[PDB]
This record gives C-alpha cells, sequence and structure tokens, in this order.
C-alpha cells in the first residue's frame, strides 16, 4: 500500500480527489468508482474543479486536462506551493510568503500579494462567481489572528476581521461565500463570521482541552459545519440556529494518528427497513463521508431532530478497491 | 530665476525644501535664513527628517547628511519614484505600484507591498513612532473607488480598510500624532477626516463652491486646524476643535493665478498690535500662517482662533533671493 | 507512522528528545514545534544538554552538533550503551557492569567505575557543576545501597542503605541536594540528603503492585513527579499522602511507557478552554507528560488544592 498525501473532495463534496507517492487517484461519491489514475511519481498537491475534467497537480504547478490527456500549461514557483484552490472564474497559487492569483479561463496573472509567513498553507476561497471572495491570515512581523478579506472579482481587499487571539488553525467559506469560520491553533472555540460585513454570528466550543484541527467544511446548504481534529472524532454544529449538535467516532480499530478531511451532502431517503435505527419506512438521513490519511472511506448518517451520535453504514478501502 | 519643482515643509512645519532645475536648498522660517544649497542637478525630491542633517534626493534615489557632506547610501528603483517621507523610525518610497519601506536607522529592506495603480503618488505618513501609520489608496484595477489601505509601519501588517469616498482620492493628510487622517476626493468639494485607530468619520468638511483641484492638505501641530489649497488661488482653513471653512487666505491678486501652493499652520504667537493696526491690547497671540508657492515667494499670515474670517499678511519674500 | 526507541526530556524539563527508527527529532514544550530532526536511521539514545545544539547519538556513541551540522567525535564500548547522561561539565556513559565518565570540553577519559551488574541501566547525575555528583547502584554479587560518587574529583563520597530491595529509579535534584530512590515493588519513596545522606522524605504510593519506572524532580525541588505502570502519575510535595494525581485519557493506548517532568508555574488564559477550566489569568503549575505511543501531554495543577489534574492540551508527536 503506497503512502498518500493528499485527499480532497471537490467543490460540492461528490467527487474524491487522491495523491499517492506513486500517482494521483480520481473517485466518485454515490455511484462509486474509480474515473481516473496516472502513475506519474510523488503528487502532494491535487486539486479538481467542479468536474469538468480539470486538475492542479503539485509534485512532492502543472495543470492538466484528463478528459484529452494534455497539458493546459505549467507555472514555475521561486519556493514550494502549499495550496492551491479553484472556482470557475479565478485560480489561487500560496507560497509561505506569498499569494498568486490567476484568471482559469485565459491563465494570465491578475494580482499578487506580499503577506506574513504562512508554514501552514492556510486559506479559504469562495467556490461561487457571485460571491468570489478569498481570505488569508495576517500575522504580525494581540494582533495573531487577523485575517485579511480579499476580493477576488475587483482585487481588493474588503474588511480586515480580528477573528482570534492565537495564530489560526483553519478556515473554511460557505459554497455561496456568505459566510466564514475559523479556529485558533488551541481548536477550544469556533467562530463563524459573516463576510459581508464582518460580524461575528456564531461561536462555537470544540471538544474540553485543547486539541489540533485539520480541516473545517460547510454543507452545501450552509445547515452545518464540520471539523475533524486529533481526538479521533468529528464534531457537526448546526447553523440553522456553543455545543456540537452531532458528533461522528471512527470505530475504535482506527490509528489514532491519520489526517481526517470530512463533508456533509444533501439529505436523501433510506430504507429504515433494512437498518434497525432504533418506525416509517424511509426517513431522510443527511449523509457524511470521512475519508481518512490511512486510505478508508466511512459513511455516516445525521438525524436533523435527534442529532446526537450517528451511526455508521458501511466503509471502502480507497488504496487497492 | 531658475524654474523649481518641488517644495515642502518638514515634518514639524519649521524647516523649507526646495528643488530647481539646477539643484536644491534648504530654508528655516522663523529665524530666515539659507542652511544648505548645492547647485548639482535637476532635483525632484528633497524631503527632510526632522532637522538632523538627513535628505532625500531623487534625480530629475540618494540619501545625503548635509552637515557631514557625505553620502549614506545610494538605492535604485525599476521605475521612477513618485513619492518619499519618513518618520525617525522608518522610511518609504513609493513607486507607480510599489511601495517600499526601509528602517531609517538599518536601511535595510522590511518590506514591500503590491498595489493598484497610483500615478498621482499618494500617501500619508505619520511622524511619530508610536502611531507610525502609512496609508495609500486602493483603486479597483481595470462605486468603491476611494478605497484606501490604513497599513502599520511597526508590525508591518495592514489594520483595516477605510472606505473613504466615492470618486478617486486626491489628497492625503495625516496628523503630527498619528490619530487622524484626512482624504479628499478628485472633486475637491467634500474634505473626510478619520480617526485611524477606530475608523469613524469624525468631521466633514465642504469646501469652496465649485468643484476644483485639491493640491495638498496639511494638520496643525496641535491637529487644532487643517490647511488646504486649490486652484481657486485660496487656502482654506478647517478647525477641528469641534461644515463650512473656518478661515480663509487670499493671496494677492498679482500673483499668477497657475501657482501650486502648500501651506503649514504654526503654534501660536505673541504679535504687537501697536504696529499692526489688527482692527486693542498691545499684544495678542495670532497663529502663524506660512504659504510657499511654486512662483518662489514665501506669504505670512495671521488668524485670530476667535474671530477667524479673512485673515491679514504681514510680509513676503522671495525664495531663490 | 514508524516506531519510536528513545523519548526523553531535557535536563531543564523545556525539550523533548526522541529518536526513531528511522530518525531522531527535537521538540520544544511551551511553544510546540518541531526544532530539528534526520531521517538517518535506528537511534537507540538521544541525549541532548542544556540547549547548546549539543547532542548524542547510540545506534539501534556519536556526539554531533546540529548547528554547524558536525561530528565532534565517536567513541565504541566492548558492551551495549544503556544510559547517558550529561551536564555542563562532565560526560558519562553507563554499560552493563562498567561506567564510563569523560570531560565534557576536552572529550579525554578521566575514570572508569567497576560496578557489579545493572540490568536496567540506572544512574542518576546532578546536572549542576556546583555539586557534580553521580550515584549508581550497588548491588551485591544490602540489595539496594547506592554509590555517590563525585565526578568533581573522581572519588566516591560516601555509600547509603536506601533500601532492602532491588532499586527501581533514582533521581538527583536540580542543584544537586537531595536524591530519590523507588524499590522494585515500587510502594515507598525515598528522599536522601546527598551531602550527610540522613532520610528526610517517605512517601506512599501504588497501593496494588504497580511498578514504578520513573522520578523526577522539579526546577525548585518543589514537587516530585513518579510514572509508574498504572497509568497514573502521582505528584509528591516536598514542603505521606501523594499530593496530585495525573489521570491520561482512557482511550490511550495501554502499551505505552510515560515519563513526566514538571515545570515553573506559568499563567493560562481561561478564555482559550470554554469547556474545561471555566480571574482570566491563574497560575498554575505545568506538568508534561510524554508517552512513547508518541502524545506529549499537558497537565496543570493548583498549588493549594492539589488534586486531579486537568489536561489542557494533548498534541502529536511525529507529525
Amino acid at each position: 500500500s503506497p503512502t498518500i498525501n493528499f485527499i480532497n473532495f471537490n467543490q460540492t463534496g461528490t467527487c474524491i480527489s487522491l495523491g499517492t507517492s506513486k500517482g494521483f487517484k480520481i473517485f466518485n461519491c454515490e455511484p462509486f468508482g474509480k474515473f481516473y489514475s496516472e502513475d506519474s511519481g510523488g503528487y502532494a498537491i491535487v486539486e479538481m474543479l467542479f468536474s469538468t475534467s480539470l486538475l492542479a497537480l503539485v509534485g512532492i504547478l502543472r495543470i492538466i486536462n484528463t478528459k484529452k490527456h494534455s497539458i493546459i500549461c505549467e507555472v514555475t514557483f521561486p519556493t514550494s506551493i502549499l495550496s492551491v484552490k479553484m472556482n470557475k472564474s479565478r485560480l489561487v497559487v500560496l507560497l509561505q510568503e506569498q499569494i498568486y492569483i490567476y484568471d482559469i479561463n485565459t491563465m494570465r496573472l491578475l494580482h499578487t500579494i506580499e503577506t506574513n509567513p504562512n508554514p501552514r498553507g492556510l486559506m479559504a476561497m469562495s467556490p461561487s462567481v457571485a460571491n468570489s471572495y478569498l481570505v488569508y491570515p495576517s500575522p504580525p512581523k494581540i494582533k495573531n489572528g487577523d485575517v485579511i478579506v480579499f476580493n477576488l472579482e475587483t482585487l481588493q481587499p474588503t474588511m480586515v476581521i480580528e477573528a482570534h487571539k492565537g495564530e489560526i488553525a483553519a478556515m473554511a467559506i460557505s459554497f455561496d461565500g456568505t459566510l466564514m469560520a475559523t479556529a485558533s491553533d488551541k481548536g477550544t472555540i469556533i467562530r463563524v463570521f459573516d463576510i459581508e460585513t464582518g460580524d461575528k454570528i456564531y461561536q462555537f466550543r470544540r471538544g474540553t482541552y485543547a486539541t489540533r484541527i485539520y480541516s473545517i467544511s460547510f454543507s452545501e446548504d450552509s445547515q452545518y459545519l464540520a471539523v475533524t481534529g486529533s481526538s479521533k472524532t468529528v464534531h457537526i454544529f448546526k447553523l440553522g440556529h456553543s455545543r456540537h449538535f452531532a458528533s461522528l467516532k471512527l470505530p475504535v480499530e482506527t490509528n489514532s494518528h491519520v489526517m481526517t478531511i470530512s463533508s456533509i451532502g444533501s439529505p436523501i431517503d433510506i430504507d429504515t427497513s433494512e437498518y434497525p435505527e432504533l418506525h416509517e419506512p424511509v426517513m431522510k438521513m443527511v449523509p457524511i463521508r470521512v475519508v481518512s490519511s490511512d486510505g478508508y472511506l466511512y459513511n455516516f448518517v445525521m438525524d436533523p431532530e435527534r442529532g446526537g451520535d450517528c451511526l455508521i453504514l458501511s466503509q471502502y478501502s480507497i488504496l487497492m478497491d
């Protein structure tokens, strides 16, 4: 089993990107299958658009169309790339002290921001062109958790958010580009700010003792927020409005030193006759897909009313098949 | 009489720097005199610190100590320099699209800012190290055209973004202590001053009757008054002790209308009313105002802080003679 | 996640020395971070001085400087190296039946002690050069005899009858004034004055058979920390019954070896931790526990109440 270095959903949560030490793979979610693969070499960053056969590959920057098996262009940078995010309008490249913004269509350089160092390569980017926003942390050279709200459409900053007292650990933007959620390096407080005005809307407490946070992600309908940390547990905070609404516990066999990213899908019908949820024949269950760095996928279901600990239905392997 | 290309006061308003097409000159204000001069060549930027025998010289960037007649350093830039400002802590050089910040002591480069093009070379520098702030305009790259970026020089991180005006910014000025910032649109009809730490607009002034260009803005030492000069050959004084201009400075009629005019406001001094029939106690405090124009003349005025109104002119010298 | 083979603090308790089957890493405690790492190979003992970019490497003996990336010297021994400890004056290598003493500056050999076998590789060093001592057990070839060896003049000073049974763990305070030992049954702690040899303190611990692994003093010697196999760490005050206790979370791997070290009191912010531990700042003595499974745990104790201590954080070494 080759070592994997990168896992990410697409901007809609219906696909899986992945990168190994020997190549990269592309899966699907509902009719699970391996759409694409390539045994080139070590890949560190594999980012995909809303399907559409467009990929960004960073070896351990090249953009490739997988349907045509051709290369659009290759871009070199003085320093190593730390993060890459896309929407159907702009292409963003982050280095440890520089942010590069490209037009996804014409691929010409548009802007460059000289920022204070970001060793963690943190970003959050709105995927919708109607509200194309970019946010990145602004540490000083107590004013540690300042985040710069940058508008990609006009290429100008909009406001400065005094998010947290300590360094920012993770940040995400809803699908429509309306909200933003950030967490400090202690991972004890989750705060949600409205990117339009900047006022803090929601503040959530995560866990008891300070533990690291890996990734934050909204639902497609912005109903729930998902956080994943070193506790081998995934919390879900309900944004329909403190304490997490419902929590996800991986099986005890899973190694505790695994990176976990998750995503929440649209509610769908499941059969209660087959599954003793403990009864109407069918009720709508919110699906959550959790993939771990060891190479497994987990499917949970969440009751929007009951919440609580979520049942697990199935489990796959992303390596091999 | 050689043509002059650049005039400005020092950060305290008690000295004069000037640049001709044949050299530069340095004057003094109260015991008027010519401290220094060199007929080297064309000079476009001659900026001085708080006396201290330190100068920035740009040919038609070199740092020269006038007392020692030596060269501290010499630095080149890819494009022409548009503005240079200093405090006793930082040195700022602005090109049309780039801002360079240098430490005044070590002279090593500290930061670089990539901004949207500023053909007008507009900035504002706080001269006090306690509140060292730099503000530069951020127009959209091709209504929100008058966006200005509040940048902190101490920590080298921006603090907030101020939506100053609807149209492009034409002039900026920061008080001596770095507390307030004043901005002027390209129409020169509305003068707005913002409190830099909070960001709220404190005062709003109407200037003149019809729209006309504004040359420069400058605060008093005690932030009591604000001086603006425009193409109407009239200088207005706005009282910040708290609309309409408090007092107006009318130059003599024989003066050419196409003259760049910069001004400064000094601390109140005792003047003898026996010599000057102000229209009476022997002495009364009157604020002295020095207005040097691009034709090469200095004009001394006095304002009565209670009466205000049209100001009397005491004397006129002639720079370059 | 490669397996680790050595985990230990520095002489001040403000760093983490850790060596894996693939390399070694050097961490920090309050501003947690990865100071250094090399993927060279299997390392059995990685010991560090008071920062100062000095390391000792034992393969699964070489002294390296991490700042200059150079090798000072390499020395071989007839048997496997069991333990290495350092201070600002002396370097000591312990083997199965021999103890080697080196000058940390010159690297010249100074003295060699012929001791009865030590299968556990037990020794303790005073880290201060003012009272540079070395203590090691002396089993008969009268079981818990500890030889107080003066590294300053290279001569033993006195012999203490510590315990009737085998000695399990020994430690010397930072100032080199006190010595603490624990028997093989791990129920009684004895603290001796290294100058005179009088028994000063006696502590009770381990109601059932839980072996004692490590003993450590605080910087001010106010507290004594003992870690055993029971997944619970006791704190004794040197001002009988234990003063405070540490309970690791149950989810942790039980097949682990845990050490600990107590630091100087610091201030913690209440606003950072909304759920647990909720005066914006309080003085709480920090306790750092690292286990072989690869996790660093931080606990805090109230200097007056004591009791069971909260856990502020749990960071992940090797990542």
